[PDB]
């Protein structure tokens, strides 16, 4: 007695990925097919009914169940609606949907993170005892496979049919509070190219600039201080601007750890000079022993770190 | 004589918390049940009517009271609507809502503040003598309890039913102008991580950078002045950029007072040096005992301050 | 014969004040009551008609005039609509409105300006010979009077009813082209707290920083120049950023005049040092009497200026 | 035989002028009058039909032509619609329109440019052989002439009626593809106040700051270089921030030409100083006559430049 | 047997080009003509039916196929709709559309890139066996083919009719899953004027400013370091700010390569100075012949680069 419903979804385009609001817009077509009671169409041809004329048919008792996207931010922009009325009884609901979808996202591996563009479809007013999803096949490719859209699509779609228990229907439907839900997931990874130029490389070149102070002398204090404060302030601002593209989360990202280390070498380089200025009297010949090793200690310490960093997270 | 109305609300997700406009977006379901006049349904099953077809029923005299969200910023995004028509008379109104809600917020303890995500539900056109809310049940935790949405959810929801007197309905029914209101509150706390990295740490290291001037000498005036002006201006920009994440309120926040203190230590450090620069010839051997104590007075005075700060506000 | 219309407006909240666009958002309820032909309702109770069911009544010749907000930025967000049909004949139209309103604003006294949140209500299609507004009652205080909205509400509402002559209907209604207009005004004053921290204090501490150049010496020219250019440029950036919260108006504001002075003292301080640097050899012993007096002349001129400033504008 | 249609347009307000998108919002009323078949109204008074009830009238065969704004960005925000049915036959369509309009704008004389706020009105589905505009009257002044937000309304309105030939209807209407078009233009001039405060004066004072380097000496190279690099970079950023209030046009504006000159004097001052530093020993007694003459050439050239500039462009 | 449909599209204006979201807004009219079943119109004149009155015709069984824009971001802003019903059977659907369209764009040649503003029109519910596009005519030139605001339109439109195979109808339409698709392309080139003034010229003069350091001496280290760090940091910010007008793509643009080169000359000049500072005692006469030659090597190396750069990419 539960209505077996076959569902096919074609994803036309994915766009408007917003990491801040954790939303992403999905455009495509939807198809809902179920075998109902036979009817006599005008002619043996299948009857096709478009947007407005569908209302007159449900007014004559036609059964069209409302389907609902769960992980959506607002009522999706529904396009044109059509109805395929076959003589053997099978009904086919086809329409285009453009909605702003949401999904929980973890940024602990920013910007090397992997996230899932998920579609959560599930009917309304009809539980698993009344309406059941037979199968789901997502014909996303032939368009999707173009993955130069600010992300990298890795793998095909994943379809799964599950049963969700809503407790807020228990007061009204005893033991009838489970709904069949279709879930479609597409794994994707981020493209680190944009962030290398905005934060990573500016962090590196700032570190390179910060360490030039070692190679000057016990020279004009203005010079080695200007090198210090400019690199510290520059590294300070980059630490701020690097998170403006991220939600106000608590955990630290791989970009955060990279900045803190790059912050350390920059701040240490200044204190190193500030150290030899208090020890300008204890052991001064032409150059101290700190600079003679800091000119090599700092770059090598920083160099191997980048090797550990980029070898990881990749 | 007033109709007892049982209300159940299932919150799908809370998102889009905007501290500036003091809004927050809430998605979820609503259930409204009342006992009406008995009817003879087609079959013994309860009759289920979906979005558009409900309008035809109220045209035949069916009574569906309009419910209204008070603390909303604009007309909420109403999803799919359904009606459960039982033969014994009881009617059940179930629909999905996605709205931008508002609530009075106090920012005196920024960013350690506690706020409440509130839903204020109340009917339209029907007072408490005509329509009464029997009970309210919020089955929010099942989903909501995952709070990585820029805030920290601490505790379950609190439900309360009250009666509100609108004076602008006195003109039509004297003394019968009170409306039943359902109120749903969810306490929440902020995640200070983003603010630690964006303002607090940059303020601290700037203060740390400001105090390196002490450990130099009565040295090149350019150096110790560059330390002064850069740190003062840096602290000045941070004082401004720290408030762009807040509405144009009048009272000062815990972040504000914390910056003013960090502002004091930076400006005092410059004047401290600017003082010893006025005494460069009267009593100069190597160090002004002022600097010899400022190298210890400033960190300890600032160090104990952070202990006074973080012990408070927590 | 003109229909006397009683109007009551309940303001739920005023929010979203945008000084740039000179708009402001207003949420609340509206009530329009007029005496029609008597009828016999079902029971002596008043007949209540909700959103959609109004269509059936107005199609049957019921007279429900549409009321129109003049000073609105776009088509207001109409909430739920209701109709109270009384048996004694009086008809009552009640609905909730959320609209983005506009009003001409003068910003010559930024941020000490006084502005008016105005509602200009007036019907459509019905002149004063056909429809006249009897009285207006603004039930704003019950909620509004808690002035926590980036502004301070100073006083209750002020109502004015007038007759407006539209010349573009003279070609169609000779001498019958006057419309009854309801006007609701709420005076308000601005909260200078946000601007004290963003512009005033950074301007002041910059001026304080600008004068430290005097207390150095005829010293290292780099230092007193670094004090000079940084303070001028800092004051220049603050002079620009201070108007980004204002429309691109022509007249100068009280904040503008205050900055120009703060710009003058800072730029004068640099020119002063550049002057004593031109007199570095002709008449040099230890200090130019200019510095001996500028350390007192400038603060006294600056001190009395702020006192004259804040005594005014308040 | 073509239907003569009298048109009256009342402009309520012009607001939201965006120079970047070259759009502008116009709110007001519209009146369309044509003489139809006589009718018998209830009483000799004209019959008035409001927003929804018009649909029933056009459903009964009444001829109400849809009017269309050409230079609009999206479907304009249509307010309330009314219908005046006169007994002598003349029909009057009156409604309120709030739309975001567009017009080609030339910015070669930024910020002294002159622009026109244009309304291009033209019917749909009815050509000039079917519908013709008799006359047009724009009752704009009553309100409009008060402009306080970035522009100056200078002069009255200009009305013109024309016939436009669309070639894309020849396939559907051979030789009958011309539509009557109403065009309303309002000249306006820009208010340079905002730009004087944001760029022009800051450009001037920066140029003034650039020339103080002359009055120092062949002095501490840090000072006169700090004068050089800081002024060059400051003038560089102002050239950037000056165009963010403009679309990405190709031609250079009067503000651009003004900045390029101000850019030259700033960079020339550095090269001038950098020149005398290359000649510090070959022909040195006390001062390089270059600075002694640059102190007069530079201010006079800049002063006379503003005279050539501001005598023009005004 | 498939209905041949003639389609004409008139593009009124192209506006709102957003390179970030890769969208662009298109306003214009559409004409769809097909020869249908003969009918008896009132009079021999063609019957004209406007927006609302069309619904009654399709309600009486008239066949109006829904047409669909593929490369659209959301449900487009549909204007006024009209229907021409001819007695010989031919039906004509004419309407105005304003939609936000999208197209894949390649930014490797920023800002010398050439892009295509594409419209993808294709019907719904009717395959190529039922509805076929006979021909397409784009009458765009009348208001185009000259140039647009931020881009240059070069050439007339390009028309393409194709057959698109959707695999998601195979389960419901075996071998009948091909749709006729009209595609309209407009080639366009970018206007580099805005980018020359905003990034290129500031990058060039910054390199020029960086090279003045050579012409000082083995002089005050503060000066040549101030030249060094300021130019390096300035060039660093320009590398970031130049990409804020681009999506987060992975590939590097022609603007990126130009900045990286400009980054080298600035950074190389600093290392060059940092080299001669290491040789202040080891091989010192007055100047390191490196600086004596770098004053010629760098400009010529930079000069020839600009010739290679701008000769390319054009
Ligand atoms: C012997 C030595 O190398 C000296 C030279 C500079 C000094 C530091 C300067 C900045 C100081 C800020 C605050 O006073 C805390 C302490 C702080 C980090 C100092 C020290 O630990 C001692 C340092 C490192
Ligand atoms: C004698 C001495 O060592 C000098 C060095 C720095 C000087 C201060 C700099 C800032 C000044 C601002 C305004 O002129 C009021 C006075 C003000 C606070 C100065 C003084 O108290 C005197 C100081 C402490
Ligand atoms: C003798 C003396 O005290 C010198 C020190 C600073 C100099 C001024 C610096 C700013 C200059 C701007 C422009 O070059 C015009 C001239 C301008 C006002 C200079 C002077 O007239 C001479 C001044 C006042
Ligand atoms: C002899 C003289 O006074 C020197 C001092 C500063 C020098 C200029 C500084 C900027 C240089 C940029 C690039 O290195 C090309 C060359 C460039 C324009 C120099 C010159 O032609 C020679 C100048 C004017
Ligand atoms: C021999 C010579 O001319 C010196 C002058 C400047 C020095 C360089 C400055 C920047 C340094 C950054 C980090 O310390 C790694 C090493 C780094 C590249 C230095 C060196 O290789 C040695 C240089 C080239």
């Amino acid at each position: 007695r539960p209505v077996d419903v076959s569902v096919s979804i074609f994803i036309n385009k994915i766009y408007g990925v917003n990491t801040l609001e954790q939303t992403y817009k999905v455009d495509g077509y939807i198809v809902a097919q179920w075998t109902g009671k036979p009817r006599k169409t005008p002619g043996d041809k299948p009857l096709i009914v478009e947007n407005t004329q569908i209302e007159r048919w449900i007014n004559n008792g036609l059964w069209v169940p409302a389907l609902e996207f769960i992980n959506v931010v607002g009522s999706p922009d529904t396009g044109n609606k059509r109805l395929m009325l076959f003589p053997d009884g099978r009904v086919i609901y086809n329409a285009r949907f453009l909605g702003s979808f949401s999904n929980d996202m973890d940024f602990r591996l920013f910007p090397f993170d992997r996230q899932q563009f998920v579609l959560e479809l599930e009917p309304f007013s009809y539980n698993n005892q009344q309406l059941r999803f037979s199968d789901i096949q997502v014909y996303t490719e032939n368009i999707d496979n173009e993955e130069i859209d600010e992300w990298w699509i890795r793998g095909k779609a994943s379809t799964h049919i599950s049963d969700i228990r809503y407790d807020h229907l228990s007061s009204v439907q005893p033991n009838q509070n489970e709904f069949s839900r279709i879930t479609v997931r597409i794994d994707a990874v981020r493209k680190i190219g944009y962030f290398v130029i905005q934060t990573y490389l500016p962090c590196i070149m700032t570190v390179i600039l910060s360490q030039v102070s070692f190679w000057l002398n016990r020279e004009s204090v203005p010079a080695r201080t200007v090198f210090g404060v400019t690199t510290v302030l520059t590294m300070t601002t980059l630490s701020i601007s690097a998170r403006n593209s991220l939600p106000k989360v608590a955990y630290a990202t791989a970009m955060d750890w990279f900045i803190a280390v790059c912050y350390a070498f920059v701040f240490s380089a200044l204190i190193e000079f500030a150290t030899v200025n208090y020890f300008t009297k204890r052991g001064v010949e032409s150059v101290s022993k700190i600079d003679r090793l800091s000119r090599i200690a700092f770059p090598l310490l920083f160099g191997i770190f980048n090797l550990v960093y980029w070898a990881t997270y990749l």
